[PDB]
């Protein structure tokens, strides 16, 4: 529980609903509360130590988030970020956090620019080296397509107990434009596409690692570790089932990894005496990376729709899956005689 130590960042959740489109369709959404620290959620069990809503104001949450992940890189061994959401929230715009124009940019742009800012302000004595790698995982292949060849990643317990970039995909990258291209031009093309709003995200999650060092030649010979941003996607098999094969991996690989990951985060935070692994692909690769040996940030984004209520529930379900169903009743204590909200601001008496 420290900036340079294992920390859940109080499970940050940003569920920004989509207006205009939903309004035109006449679809309602579930959201009654403010967007700061602690908020009020429907009578069903909820747990958000730290949560933001439309009040996020973009810059207020992104600025804070970037600092939290950057700081663990400087002092903490590694920096890991988890992000779960659905195409409804907008994977490209919301979860990816890619702003078409700088101004309260999201997580991805901040990593590229915020970190680079330090690089530009680098000292002559200090030596900086930046390398990036991208990996893709599907149940059917189980191998990363980034290398252009079917291969499996391997981790060695001898020196760092961390996964090694197989295929030498960690090619040196210095310019920000070069890393930008890998994010969309190479990553998207290599990733398997499926008929859906989100070709890659809707069928599988995406994980990539960034190797950056702020080491100095004489004293800080070795400093910093790796930065990670994971896009968790794939709703429960419920509802849709005709897909069969398409839903098979979503209900199997994604579901299994999702549950195991929840166990890894929850069990470690609670202080469980058992070592995590569950023979899961995601748990094994991030066993030591997310084994409590470094600070991590949790990101939860989901847009609640009228008919997408189940997805909203799944948003909280992340860490709450087992504790979300108990004899617990939640009511709004701060209720007042004054009307909470109105259709139009204008009021006549």
């Amino acid at each position: 529980m420290a900036d340079l130590a294992e920390c859940n960042i109080k499970v940050m959740c940003r569920f920004r609903p989509l207006n205009e489109s939903e309004v035109n369709r006449g679809d309602k959404y579930i959201a009654k509360f403010q967007g700061e620290d602690t908020v009020v959620i429907a009578s069903k069990p909820y747990a958000f130590d730290r949560v933001f809503q439309s009040s996020t104001s973009q810059e207020q949450v992104y600025n804070d988030c970037a600092k939290k992940i950057v700081k663990d890189v400087l002092e903490g061994y590694n920096g890991t970020i988890f992000a779960y959401g659905q195409t409804s929230s907008g994977k490209t715009h919301t979860m990816e956090g890619k702003l078409h124009d700088p101004e309260g940019m999201g997580i991805i742009p901040r990593i590229v620019q915020d970190i680079f800012n330090y690089i530009y302000s680098m000292d002559e004595n200090l030596e900086f080296h930046i390398k990036v790698s991208y990996f893709e995982i599907y149940l059917d292949k189980i191998r990363d397509l980034l290398d252009v060849s079917k291969t499996n990643l391997s981790v060695h317990e001898d020196k760092n107990r961390v996964p090694y970039v197989k295929g030498c995909t960690e090619r040196f990258v210095c310019s920000p434009d070069e890393v930008m291209d890998t994010i969309d031009e190479g990553k998207s093309n290599r990733h398997v596409a499926v008929t859906n709003m989100n070709e890659h995200s809707s069928r599988s999650h995406s994980i990539f690692l960034i190797n950056v060092k702020q080491e100095n030649t004489q004293t800080e010979q070795k400093l910093s570790g790796k930065l990670y941003l994971v896009d968790l996607a794939g709703s429960e098999k419920v509802s849709k089932t005709g897909a069969e094969g398409a839903v098979l991996d979503e209900a199997k690989n994604i579901n299994k990894s999702l549950s195991a990951l929840g166990n890894v985060i929850s069990a470690l935070a609670e202080g469980s005496t058992y070592v995590p692994y569950r023979d899961s692909k995601m748990t094994r690769i991030l066993q030591d990376s997310l084994g409590g040996n470094c600070r991590t940030t949790i990101v939860i984004c989901c847009s609640p729709s009228s008919y997408n209520e189940s997805e909203t529930k799944s948003t909280l379900l992340f860490g709450q899956r087992a504790k979300t169903i108990k004899n617990t009743v939640c009511v709004n204590v701060e209720l007042t005689a004054e009307q909470w909200k109105k259709k139009y601001e204008k009021e006549k008496e």
